[PDB]
């Protein structure tokens, strides 16, 4: 299993240790500063959280900060590693918690594993942080725990999955009664292993308005029910049926309706779910292994409503589904604790989104959302844009009806329109081209197919099943480097190898090239030479006659070296006259893209007027919403430079041709990525928030602008330099495009292939 | 160029940071033919005629001039060490817009900005947006370079 | 044909540049009677003994001129006239005699970027002789100077 083992021991501590780094968020690049964070003046915020604790929330942390705090007695799905020793997975989850909802989480680890001390060290913890997420309390002491801890602090105590995926839980239900038209009223259950976020659920899921005589609590020894046992189990008395003689699941059925169970192996079978009333809801949340063999049941019934915890279907239950978003109504409103209804309101917001999901600007291309609410559709996939905008304001709506929190939101436009700017920073647009790419894989050329990164991606490509690689190369050397480098991928079982020297097709591609370039300074000797030493005229030809689909080449030697071979062999796009490289970069304010970094030197008007549609047009293809700015050192006609007024002229140019474009310039970069600026200058400008995409006057200024910011402000790589403007899908890299960078790469050429790559 | 490179340099001598400039341009050691990396190429040999003591290469890209792994990898013989402090760019353009970028996302506090180097007597020239620290700031500056021969 | 009427006529030492496989069938095929060693040297462009001194010189010469070093080595590898240009530099061979395969320029701007330019000349050209009526004539520059000006 090293292809996962390996990979994920490959962690990425190697710059510096942890995945959090407690850094300051403010300046502290002057004495003024360090006087300001450590000198008097950090004795006035202090003493003022002193005169009034109301100002605990405001002047520091403890405002976004949660603290998972635990004894790391169950690590996610670990167990009892330890406080200090359950790091890794702590810190695992507490990065899916500032990545997704930006919400600060101090991995204090709690060495006190007793049950009644654990409570003690974490309530002398408690002002520390704003709302606990305790998590790694284990069974039965997480249920024990808890309850004690509940009622000491007056700050959010919120502990993980027991009180967690009930909401989520809770949401399916509601959904699934509505799928089937059915009541709350007459559903009777099954529920099997009580675990720790088994036997805490349906107490959720009765506050909706549930009988408690419709529930059968089940563990591993058979059937908890009032009679079987002469003690009578506590929390699960109160749903036991009378005894009946049933002492096998295989029985307990008696068409019942729902399946909530939160455990290990499977239970349920298939004669179990026949023996269902009609409509069954199987709701088996086994991680490792389905209860129930997903497709199996639905091969015995249809109309099957399964929900499991696994991403790989639709209907996931992550703790990213509210976890993060549940905080961020809960520390966001200033809660003194989550009662039920806290509990209960974000039921009833996740549940409406998966009835209630539309727009939000779908990936045009790419992507193949194609979610429709139904029998497979019951909650929102795991991420989502407002999934945090919809859960996070029903918490905080929960806290205002339960009147237990301390600073009540005001009018819930603002809110929402906060929410809404967070929610523009903070996209993953590859997992979408990712998913599309491997439903369909394509053929890829990889003329340089002997580089070390291009193996390494050849192989991360065979095993995300992404693209069918076609390697250009010498299969000896391609072989002994596969061998050095410690790669499993073969020739011919994983991918396909070109070999540049007695290739059985040499004839008819020195031809075509020729026929191609006759006229253009190539001669029938110079195209039978090109076609031998030249990969990319190889690749070129290859996809050009049909033999494969997209080519991703550029890891070695210059751009323009490769790019004249592309546009050469494939030309320019149908009402296309120009050619642009679009550079991806993660800032601040969101993802942002940089036109035309690699390709034209000095683009005039119409050539970035063409280059702002392509550039406009593939963001829109990624489900990011184009906002363009042209960039120029005048700000709105300060300067009369021919660069500005060319920047002026592709502005009306573009306006022209795409009325619907928000776009807006010249301007400057700080004016374009800051709306307070621009709306200082410009009150009236048509670009709203912040602009994703950078339009530059010249190659030099983009490149440089790119190259700076990436190693300066940058966090990670998606894209780039994508090529728009060329017929065919083809992506010239550069030699320093790392493994990670060849990847995505060719999964975008992937699923730009799928759509008539032509 | 050369000259507003020997300024520069200066400038950020009296700092108490040693200079380390780069001269940036879309091309990296040669790799472009435009008039515009050529004139990179000539104002670092006029550089070099004129102060032989500078830390100064180029051109280079913007990552090669920051990151001292990838100038490695393309100049292992670089005479820059490190990261370059002073970074010197072929237009106007492209080094405002790169300002104006960086200051918005990849940047902590204000020091200094922009400050006017070549004229006979201290003066500052600031912009309509700059924030009350920087006019103490450049205001400071400007002191403390008044109080070496105004002229 | 070339190289066997060089060895013939005793005017040359060739050292010949290129696969020693294809080379060999290419002269059993044309019926020529030189062999690889006895009359003419084989330089093999890959797996040749001297690669890791080629590329570095040539990187060395070219570092600052828009080559890097995987750019070098993938010119000592699949460019023969840069090839033959380290090998005269730095000593092995005496002479060259490219240009039979593609343009001009791209082997004179190798043979430049190596060579240089010969000392107190700053200009380069290329003359092609006639046997006229009129008797042996030389036409100055028919393929390096596009545009010569009057000092050029
Ligand atoms: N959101 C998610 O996807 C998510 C979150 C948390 C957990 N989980 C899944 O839930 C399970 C454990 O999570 P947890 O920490 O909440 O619970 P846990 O504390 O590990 O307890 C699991 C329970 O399952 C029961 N069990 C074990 N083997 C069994 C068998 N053969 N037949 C019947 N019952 C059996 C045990 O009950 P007895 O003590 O009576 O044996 C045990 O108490 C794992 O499968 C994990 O992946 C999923
Ligand atoms: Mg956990």
């Amino acid at each position: 299993d090293d292809q996962l083992k390996q990979s994920a021991l490959d962690f990425h501590e190697f710059p510096v240790p942890g995945k959090i780094q407690v850094s300051p968020t403010k300046p502290l690049a002057t004495q003024r500063d360090l006087a300001l964070a450590y000198s008097p003046g950090v004795a006035a915020p202090c003493l003022e959280i002193e005169k009034d604790p109301l100002k605990a929330y405001k002047y520091t942390a403890r405002g976004n900060l949660v603290a998972v705090i635990s004894n790391g007695t169950a690590v996610l799905g670990l167990g009892n590693i330890g406080a200090l020793a359950g790091k890794p997975v702590m810190e695992g989850k507490g990065v899916l918690f500032k990545k997704f909802a930006g919400i600060d989480v101090f991995d204090i680890e709690v060495d006190e594993l007793d049950p009644d001390k654990f409570i003690e060290v974490v309530a002398a913890l408690e002002p520390t942080f704003g709302g606990i997420n305790l998590e790694d309390i284990k069974a039965p002491e997480c249920f024990y725990i808890e309850q004690k801890l509940r009622e000491r602090m007056n700050i959010p105590v919120f502990h993980d999955d027991q009180h967690g995926t009930a909401i989520i839980s809770t949401a399916a239900i509601l959904n699934g009664l509505r799928v089937v038209e059915k009541n709350i009223s007459d559903v009777r259950m099954v529920v099997s292993g009580a675990g720790a976020a088994a036997i805490a659920c349906m107490n959720l899921l009765v506050a909706l308005g549930l009988q408690k005589h419709n529930i059968v609590v089940c563990d591993s020894k058979g059937v908890i029910y009032q009679g079987r046992e002469p003690n009578m189990a506590e929390t699960k008395a109160a749903y036991a049926v009378v005894d009946d003689g049933k002492r096998t699941l295989d029985d307990v059925i008696e068409g019942a309706d729902i399946f909530l169970g939160c455990s290990g192996p499977k239970v349920l079978t298939q004669e179990m779910v026949k023996k269902m009333a009609r409509a069954p809801m199987i709701l088996a949340l086994a991680n490792p292994e389905p209860e129930i063999l997903p497709p199996l049941a639905k091969e015995v019934r249809p109309d099957a409503i399964i929900c499991t915890g696994r991403s790989d279907y639709p209907n996931q239950v992550n703790n990213v589904l509210c976890f993060p978003f549940i905080f961020r109504g809960a520390l966001d409103v200033g809660a003194t604790a989550i009662n039920e209804e806290m509990k209960l309101a974000a039921v009833r917001a996740i549940a409406e989104l998966a009835h209630a999901e539309q727009s939000e600007v779908v990936a045009s291309a790419y992507g193949d959302q194609d979610l429709s609410f139904g029998p497979e559709y019951i909650i929102p996939k795991p991420f989502d844009p407002r999934l945090i905008v919809k859960i996070a304001p029903a918490v905080a709506k929960a806290a205002m009806e339960s009147g237990v929190a301390t600073r009540p939101i005001a009018d819930f436009d603002v809110y929402i329109d906060k929410l809404t700017e967070f929610v523009y920073k903070t996209n993953l647009f590859m997992k979408p081209i990712f998913s599309q790419a491997r439903k369909a894989p394509k053929r890829v050329v990889l003329p340089e197919g002997e580089e070390a990164r291009v193996l390494h991606a050849t192989q991360e490509l065979v095993t995300l099943g992404l693209a069918k690689p076609i390697l250009i190369g010498r299969p000896n050397v391609i072989e002994m480097r596969i061998q050095k480098l410690g790669l499993q991928i073969k020739a011919g079982v994983d991918f396909e190898i070109v070999n540049n020297e007695s290739d059985p097709r040499f004839k008819e591609y020195w031809t075509e090239y020729f026929q191609i370039m006759k006229r253009r300074g190539v001669t029938q000797e110079q195209a039978q030479r090109a076609l031998i030493s030249n990969p990319t005229v190889i690749g070129a030809i290859m996809v050009q006659r049909g033999e494969a689909d997209a080519m991703i080449c550029g890891t070695v030697g210059d751009y323009h070296e490769h790019f004249s071979v592309v546009k050469n062999v494939f030309g320019y796009r149908d009402g296309v006259h120009t050619a642009g490289a679009m550079n991806a970069l993660l800032l601040p304010s969101g993802n942002t893209f940089i036109a035309d970094t690699y390709v034209n030197d000095e683009p005039d008007a119409e050539e970035l007027a063409e280059i702002t549609l392509m550039a406009a047009e593939t963001v829109r293809r990624f489900g990011i919403e184009p906002r363009v700015a042209l960039l120029s050192h005048s700000n709105f006609g300060s300067s009369d430079c021919p660069s500005s007024s060319k920047m002026r002229q592709a502005l009306e140019l573009v306006r022209e041709r795409a009325p619907e474009l928000m776009i807006d310039g010249e301007m400057h970069g700080d004016a374009a990525l800051v709306e307070a600026i621009r709306n200082d200058r410009m009150p009236d400008s048509s670009l709203k928030g912040s602009a994703n995409i950078l339009v530059m006057p010249n190659m030099e200024a983009a490149r440089i602008s790119y190259n700076l910011l990436r190693v300066s402000s940058s966090e990670g790589v998606t894209v780039g330099p994508v090529l728009m403007g060329v017929a065919k899908p083809v992506h010239v890299l550069t030699p320093i495009a790392s493994v990670r960078r060849i990847v995505n790469m060719v999964a975008l050429a992937v699923v730009e292939a799928q759509t008539q790559p032509l």
